[PDB]
């Protein structure tokens, strides 16, 4: 169980994806933080600049970690486990179609997954999980936590 020791965590936008305003992608990754404080003692700050806990960023193939994006669809992103350095950084795939509606992906759910792998969490099996291996729109204008993505966080804080 690699889980944070600290319960206010930092995160900084490293950069942004040009399909999106700043606002619009800003806003993505602030609510899907929020998903996670709700069901558990997390809180997230914003840092401009400086080392942040977390860090967010759009990279292309190959980008320095040894777990090369590749190209549109297929994988959208990745994150890694709680811990220093890399720990916790969570990577989108610059090459996909982000959106913050239906359409093809959903920037706000892919980041609301990955933080759950920044906190700790695997994939489930369990279809109707944020934290399944597969992306699925659901709506998400007053989006919340699945039960079981709930029981997954509460399991490992409190
Ligand atoms: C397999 C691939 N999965 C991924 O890229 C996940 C790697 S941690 C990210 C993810 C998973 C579920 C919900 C949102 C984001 C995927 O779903 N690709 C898009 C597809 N379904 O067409
Ligand atoms: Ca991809
Ligand atoms: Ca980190
Ligand atoms: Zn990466
Ligand atoms: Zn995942």
């Amino acid at each position: 169980n690699p889980k944070w020791e600290r319960t206010n965590l930092t995160y900084r936008i490293r950069n942004y994806t040009p399909q999106l305003s700043e606002a619009e992608v800003e806003r993505a990754i602030k609510d899907a933080f929020e998903l996670w404080s709700v069901a558990s003692p997390l809180i997230f700050t914003r840092i401009s600049q400086g080392e942040a806990d977390i860090n967010i960023a759009f990279y292309q193939r190959d980008h320095g970690d040894n777990s090369p994006f590749d190209g549109p669809n297929g994988i959208l992103a990745h994150a890694f486990q709680p811990g220093q350095g890399i720990g916790g950084d969570a990577h989108f795939d610059a090459e996909e179609t982000w959106t913050n509606t239906s359409a093809n992906y959903n920037l706000f759910l892919v980041a609301a997954h990955e933080f759950g792998h920044s906190l700790g969490l695997a994939h489930s099996s369990d279809p109707g999980a944020l934290m399944y291996p597969n992306y699925a729109f659901r709506e998400t204008s007053n989006y919340s936590l699945p039960q079981d993505d709930i029981d997954g966080i509460q399991a490992i804080y409190g």
